[PDB]
């Protein structure tokens, strides 16, 4: 019959379509130009941001060096100031450095007028402190007179062209943060030298002294906000081409997609008919392709990731995360994408049906493991959360659970566990047997099930 | 027989019950809503345990560095004096700081009369040594007279209202220790603005100067003590909610054990007259559901965690310890539960019998290999333990093996024996030895036959 | 026939044993006994000895902060002198710091008339420098006029009763060491307060000024020696009572084997006579019993170790090392010997009786493997060793490997080579092929393979 | 057949040769003289290096802490000048100290006269700086007017026999880098004392202040370059006798071959005609002896890189690194090639053979997984390159996810990324989700399959 032929057709490899016609598979060979373009594309991509990234970490610890009082590499997490006069000689050193850039710093560096942000007039610099409206505390006499309405001080500071701020007083006992704005920006000099593109970079600096803790103890930040701007091709075409061969593959992928869907129509239509008997949904779930999925998919967010990438190589975007996010995906996609072209080999279609016919039943051991750990973390959650720094929140129980039941950092929670004694030996005790448990569990006999469940479906595979 | 029936209504999946009878499984949804409100139970506390945590950790960083003289971050467990002068400035200095308090501190830390502690006199700080009542010791001659009494010498401190312990003299050839105890009252602002409950902290600080091992080095530590104190809900109606739904539940289970083991009962007594064959305890322990003995286990943790958990919210306890861990305990029994839901579809069943069959294998196997793991622990012990930091301790010595078996610090531990040789060529041979015979059979053996013996139950599970 | 029967008493359990003859097994009573006795005087000789060891680590970290100028904790691989001038401050901050010890240390420190050594006449710190002979060194012109003779200056300092070494002079051109020597008796206060037993420490103090190496850096060493002596049982009893359980066993043991070798010679005789064939070496070690063979070579491993434990308690040998050493051996052996009455039982004995025909070939297995790990050894050595510094020795680079095998400090490694680069691109990609191809195989075929043999040996345990 | 009987010598093992003609197998002694003499040549040559590798390294620790202003060790990748005057002073400090060295360096360094390189015109030091030939920068007016042209300024410096550098300018604004050459000469004492063999190391010290990334920041690097010179054997007879052991076995192993390669010719051509029927190319390759092709290439590889090493030790090439790999390339092989004596015994062959059946399905799995492996490869450094240590180049994320599959380093990671929130939510979710699903994957059914490949090829070559 005409129908038997055509989906005979149908579900042919490329090879048994190449004999029966004598068609050259060019769909094959745009996939593989596909996957060479958005390769290069991602690679050429991730260079440039390399640059951009180790630039703007360089500019940020020079920052940190030059206004931070007493700074030293890799303690950003502890500094902090513990007293009034700290936290006067910090802020005082900081506006100071400010206020002799030029003379000291071994970057050129430019002032920049106005941008001491909203809370200035002008100025280049803002000295604002903020504090509560009504802050009368009393822990002798137990008196919490307080109207929570936040008040913002600013001080306003300029630089020479080519010291009201010292007179600053603090309110520590209503006290919520101190933060200093200004812009610094610079000319990004390997670029000018090496691609010959003038790069001007807008760095703008917040050091943040922040009390919203209130716990005597006040740690003190420094970040950055850079905005890059061309100042007074090869990249774009090349862009262009992906999108265009990503457009094309779309545009197959999806007629060949409607062409599967009408030969499942009139397969059931004929079915269902002529012969009466009633097909099932997994009937038709076998004339769809999940490859073609794949590939529309991979596709879709190429293109999507290219004009963002095309917006942000014309300085108008700088929002790399979601260009970044969609072109990783969509390369992870047509590399996962290549297997179909491997499973064309019965010797690699042995293992890839392994694995095809393993997964199910991996599935549903994880679903039967997964209430298990998410009380093991809870459990550690509340246990020994007061006690461990790996225990703090919850995602931070899940990662350490999760190193722990592949082999990682174990002594290094057991030894932390130990050394603080817990405060008591029965929390203490008590992280021994959930530890203990926990890993012998997970260890030798989840994993040893895993293992177990891919065994028999190699063995089942290998022996029909 | 009436009998027969009965007991064919016993071990019915719910869905044959359903079938059979027409009657909703109110008991699963009520043991799903229970699940659900635990969970959140023990979320809301686990959060504002952590803000408590938070703020108290913060506060006693604060006072580390605010009352220790040349106290730096991370060296916590090496911070000592060497000197008679180091002693006495690290004191000197303690004191003086305390003394100045207000005029330094970020944070708002009222003082507390009478809070020195049972050895001061109404004094806010107690400034105690502890010496023996004779203590005669002459190395040179070999003079030992010594009288074992402890003679405790205080100052009481006061300070100013809105200097004779400059004259203090240490007794260092039989010191014991040096303590200073005051109090410190403060307000946290953040529950003020937040959450609108004013809680008042009162910190009672204790500063060791420890030398009690007489080995020239005294450790200085410093300890914080806090009582959370209310200063002049739908939590509560939550944790009502919550033991009202365990009562239930508890209640339910009871009841279907009660009915279990009259059926079971009932057949006993049938089978061993009208039949006369004698039934064996396994028939016994058939009739029996450790679902709802874990279950009922669950609930009468819950209970008293949360009987505890309104104590404590209530400021009456503060004894988070013992309610944190039967609160987590019960959150793991309940997730773990969830298995009972997972075991009435085939596909589940499959892997969870597999576990359930190769539990007791296991369990011997574990037998088998705990008499060569304690034997190892031993023997590390008694011969790395003075040449090496991860063997100190038999606890450390087991945490440390188990690490090694699972593939965790390994080269660590070879580093320590080989950067110190272990003073001699025989004891680094030992630990060379040890260390490889135990790995090597620990992890190429033992771990390979739980595998094994999973594998096994897996096969035996999947062709019956 | 009278041999057969009493070859059939011979090889039957101890169940069978009572059952036939009635007697009731007092020999495994006696090692059960013999476990626990020696278990614990294990236990308690390793509680001395931590209390030793942590008394003298103390006591070395107080000298090293005494003696060493500008020493922290941590420090101490790393510890060296770069200029003349920091060389000669720090051996008279070691000698001045020495003269005025009773005003500044922290312990009751007493000085030892005649302590300075082989090299003193009697002072109590002697200051020595080692130089060669003739020591003419011209860089410049090439000459290198050496007498390999060592000469040793020493100047004899005296403490005051109740300023010669500062006109000290070096000879840095030909210098070879600088060593201080002196002795510090003092009292263990916890030993007299807790167990009564005055026990007076004398450390022997040794301060290295290394130039072995010649290289422009000479690292500086602080090491001690103690002397333990009293000054003016049950342990000895316990003692006593271990040796004599370990003889009894040693002796039943011996007795058993002989009966054993006698039994084997009756049936060899009455074998090869009388039906004429002869039998093969493995029926003769078929009549042995290695339990037995393990239990004898703990006794006497547990009879010298406890003699010479007897020896240390009395303050007459002070070598802890060997001791320790066989009690640590001996208690492994026999909790492995637990596995003898663990065997009795057909559950237990299909796990011992898997891994006991799994052994040869896992055995054989590790023959195939070492060479190839002892070539991935010698050629990381030879290659990595200049650059890494987990490959400095052949020791370390089969520590290194063996982690990498197991899963540990493997991004280290990769990090080390890259951090440098190797200072060669050949040497990076060599680097990166070796780990990569060394970790691929032996995890991925090796480990797999131990499974393998495991999994076969269980199998064929399972289903004769 | 004549034929059928040469080709049944063919292939039979040494012991049937033996029996069948008694000849003694004097090839096999030969490769075990070969593996010996290698493994010895190895061992000698890997300790020379060491003890010189040794003497560079602290020699090149002395420098950094002579001439490195405020040095401290454990910084070098953190070691840098953040300001105008930081960087004078480390200029002129180094300046000053190799001004002063003969009377402050504990190490007998001599000056070398003309040792400035090449920018020096006979004096003993240079200090260059090296800026744009005009670099008019202007950000505020973003202006960039740039010669990429640069200008190399040295100032000539002279140590005393038996100020103007003081005067130095730098152009900040356009600088590129500050560098300072100098030579030092020195002896090895310990190798004058020890094998008498006067060695006259010089050391070529360069300090660079690298500011070519013109981010603010300059980093300070110190490097040195050796030329070791004599000033005015059993290791050159041992070479040679290595390199005749490996001529020999070449030649014997090469005429093996030519003798297999006449004996295929034989056959085919008997095969071809006589029997008509084609044989395949595999029936070629049965007749090739791997084992032979990988004696023959580590007979190469060690003459080639003994002949480096002689000339090495006559100082004349001082390129280690290719001499080092070939000795122990080859050193590798033939302790692989110890495997062919191995499987002579069918015991052993058992385990060989089963790794050999195993090899090309694990091979076909390997390629499976590494597409899948390259697109997570890609996709984590597009996407947590920008917030990752560990992600930063592509070689790098490829250890870290090598290093994640195997159990190492996985908290560390998921603890960098958690700590700075990757400075948005949606990159966070996308790392959890990344480095959950690698894992998972990779761990749970990857190494399973692995497993299983294995156990499979087992139990064939167990029961065929
Ligand atoms: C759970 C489902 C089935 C899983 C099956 C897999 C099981 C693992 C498989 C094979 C065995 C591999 C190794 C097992 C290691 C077990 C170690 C147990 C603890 C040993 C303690 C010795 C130190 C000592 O004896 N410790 C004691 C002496 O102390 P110390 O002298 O070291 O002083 C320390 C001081 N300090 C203040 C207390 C810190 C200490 O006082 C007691 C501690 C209690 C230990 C808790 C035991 C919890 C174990 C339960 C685990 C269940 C799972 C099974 C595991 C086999
Ligand atoms: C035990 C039950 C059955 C278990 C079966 C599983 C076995 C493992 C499976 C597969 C093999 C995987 C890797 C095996 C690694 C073995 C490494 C052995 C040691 C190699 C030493 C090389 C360095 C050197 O040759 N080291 C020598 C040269 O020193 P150096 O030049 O490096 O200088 C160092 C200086 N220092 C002062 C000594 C520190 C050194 O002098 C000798 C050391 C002795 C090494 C001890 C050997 C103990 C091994 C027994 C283990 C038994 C279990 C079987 C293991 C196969
Ligand atoms: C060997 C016997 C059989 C064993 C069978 C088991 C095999 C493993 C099983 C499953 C697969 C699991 C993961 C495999 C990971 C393989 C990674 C290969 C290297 C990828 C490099 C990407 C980074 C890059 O592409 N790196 C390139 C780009 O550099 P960059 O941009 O990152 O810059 C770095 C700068 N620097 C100065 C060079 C440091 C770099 O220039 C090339 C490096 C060469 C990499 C060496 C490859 C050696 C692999 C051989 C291994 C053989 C064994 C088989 C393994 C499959």
């Amino acid at each position: 019959e005409d129908l038997r032929r055509r989906l005979k057709y149908f579900f042919m490899s490329p090879c048994d379509k190449f004999r029966a016609k004598g068609r050259k598979p060019c769909k094959l060979m745009l996939q593989v130009v596909k996957i060479l373009v958005v390769t290069v594309q991602l690679i050429l991509f991730g260079l440039s941001n390399q640059l951009v990234v180790t630039f703007r970490e360089e500019n940020t610890i020079a920052f940190r060096h030059l206004f931070l009082l007493g700074y030293s590499d890799g303690s950003d997490d502890t500094f902090a100031a513990y007293t009034q006069e700290q936290l006067y000689q910090a802020i005082f050193y900081a506006v100071d450095q400010y206020l002799i850039l030029p003379e000291i710093s071994l970057g050129r560096y430019a002032y920049v007028r106005g941008g001491g942000g909203p809370w200035a007039n002008g100025s280049a610099l803002a000295l604002c402190q903020r504090y509560y409206h009504r802050g009368h505390v009393d822990p002798a006499n137990d008196t919490f007179d307080i109207d929570p309405r936040v008040v913002t001080d600013c001080i306003q500071v300029d630089p020479p062209d080519r010291a009201s701020y010292k007179n600053l007083t603090l309110k520590f006992h209503k006290l919520i943060n101190v933060t200093i704005h200004f812009q610094l920006k610079t000319i990004n000099l390997q670029s000018l030298i090496n691609n010959e593109i003038p790069d001007c970079y807008t760095f703008s600096i917040l050091i943040t002294f922040d009390n919203k803790a209130h716990s005597g103890r006040i740690p003190i930040r420094l970040e950055t906000k850079t905005h890059i701007q061309e100042c007074k091709s090869f990249r774009l075409l090349f862009d262009v081409v992906v999108i265009l061969t990503c457009s094309l593959s779309f545009l197959l992928c999806a007629r060949s997609l409607l062409r599967g869907f009408l030969l499942q129509n009139e397969f059931v239509v004929f079915m269902w008919r002529r012969r009466g008997r009633e097909i099932s949904l997994w009937e038709r779930l076998e004339f769809v392709n999940g490859w073609y999925i794949l590939l529309v998919t991979s596709d879709v967010l190429t293109i999507s990731g290219t004009v963002m990438k095309i917006g942000i190589e014309a300085k108008n975007l700088a929002s790399y995360d979601v260009c970044s996010i969609l072109l990783g995906t969509s390369t992870l996609l047509v590399w996962v994408g290549v297997i179909r072209y491997l499973t064309f080999f019965h010797k690699y279609n042995i293992l890839i049906a392994t694995l095809r016919v393993a997964l199910p039943s991996v599935m549903r051991f994880c679903c039967c493991v997964a209430v298990i750990y998410l009380g093991y973390c809870f459990c550690g959650w509340i246990v020994l959360g007061p006690y461990h720094v790996k225990f703090r929140s919850l995602s931070m129980v899940s990662e350490c659970l999760f190193s722990l039941i592949n082999g990682d950092d174990m002594f290094v929670t057991f030894a932390a566990m130990q050394a603080q004694q817990g405060h008591s030996s029965l929390v203490w005790l008590f992280s021994q047997l959930y530890l203990y448990s926990f890993i012998s569990l997970f260890i030798y006999m989840v994993l040893s099930l895993f293992i177990a469940l891919i065994t028999g479906a190699y063995d089942t595979i290998k022996h029909p």
